[PDB]
């Protein structure tokens, strides 16, 4: 049962790019790289429905060395090869686009732009038929709510629409609030138009991250990240959330730096995993209750690293495999998918500051 493993990560050290690894179902090993797509920081990949066509986000800023100013690249992908093959890339006027998703009629990218320095903004890239970017149409900054010194300015993390399509959210972590736009392709020079209500604030100093919805649309979980929680809304559509709970990740007693990070939903609907960064770095699994959408705390499991970036359920469930950021590493870990326990570490894989993780079958 094999897989491509397609890891996002940043070039600040041994990386060089996009890494292509392959996946093996039925024992969880990990082997590679088979190719490597040189290019700079692409630290998050979105794929479109057909699996080959591949968008990304080169996460550069002003105070690097390399290149200083954020871009996006858009990539075909062989999955039985493993190549990669550049098809175009476009600026995304601010630095450190972190994030991206496309339009539920592939006719934009949008990217969340973080920009460790004034100013975030959510992008607005069309997308040609032949999967080419063009240049940004439309770009949104926000107010910042100052409560932390990572709030001074605003600072996109995600962008995400309902599964619908007609609504784009994008949580901002310095602004301590989930940005809301309707989506209308019928006006191509302003496709993302404000709605009501604007926004969906958080907690002062809580830093909105990561936002996901449920596949039928009725539930969203959001992280905080400079709290350590997740939240949990009901989504009513009209881009209308509202709040339902907040679970911290970290137990009560633990003294030491949080954060939260990146999150999923298993693909049977069932559990909801979350990062937890800062001094615990765990994996925390909750399961998700089908009628009220509210989650119950089931484990946490150690990634055994620092700053786990990103994570993902393995296509059957029964592995699932976290990004280390920090420690330069990869671990792939047993899991059960029926009562969401994550068990023995299967494998460390050595690889350059990972970010993200996208698993492509092979034909």
């Amino acid at each position: 049962s094999l897989y491509n493993l397609l890891v996002g990560t940043y070039t600040e050290g041994s990386s060089e790019g996009i890494q292509v690894y392959r996946f093996d179902g039925a024992d969880g090993s990990v082997k590679g790289p088979l190719r490597v797509a040189h290019t700079s920081n692409p630290s998050y990949l979105t794929f479109a429905p057909d699996q080959r066509t591949l968008f990304v986000v080169n996460e550069n800023g002003r105070g690097g060395k390399g290149d200083t100013v954020g871009r996006a690249t858009s990539y075909r992908f062989d999955p039985i090869s493993g190549r990669l093959q550049q098809i175009s890339q476009v600026q995304t006027l601010a630095d450190h686009p972190t994030y991206s998703s496309l339009s539920h009629d592939g006719r934009y990218l949008f990217v969340a732009n973080y920009s460790v320095q004034p100013e975030g903004s959510v992008a607005v890239l069309p997308v040609r038929a032949d999967g080419s970017l063009a240049p940004v149409v439309q770009v949104e900054s926000h107010q910042a709510s100052k409560v932390h010194p990572r709030q001074v300015s605003g600072h996109v993390h995600s962008v995400v629409s309902s599964p619908d399509g007609q609504y784009l959210f994008a949580p901002d972590l310095g602004a301590d609030k989930v940005f809301v736009y309707r989506y209308a392709p019928e006006q191509a020079e302003r496709p993302l138009q404000a709605a009501d209500p604007a926004f969906v604030p958080t907690p002062p100093g809580s830093g909105p991250r990561h936002l996901i919805f449920s596949a039928d649309g009725r539930f969203a979980y959001l992280t905080l990240e400079l709290s350590g929680q997740v939240m949990v809304f009901a989504h009513e559509g009209n881009g209308r959330l509202r709040q339902l709970q907040t679970h911290d990740l970290a137990p009560a007693g633990f003294q030491g730096k949080v954060g939260a990070g990146a999150l999923h939903l298993s693909a049977d609907g069932r559990f909801l995993g979350v990062l937890n960064r800062g001094d615990d770095n765990q994996l925390v699994t909750f399961a998700v209750d089908p009628a009220s959408g509210q989650l119950r705390f089931v484990e946490r499991r150690s990634v055994e690293g620092t700053e786990p970036r990103e994570f993902a359920f393995s296509p059957g469930g029964r592995f699932v495999l976290v990004a280390n950021q920090n420690s330069d590493q990869l671990r792939v870990f047993a899991r059960d998918p029926q009562s969401g326990q994550v068990g023995k570490t299967l494998q460390s894989v050595e690889v350059g500051s990972p970010s993200d993780l996208r698993f492509v079958a092979v034909p």
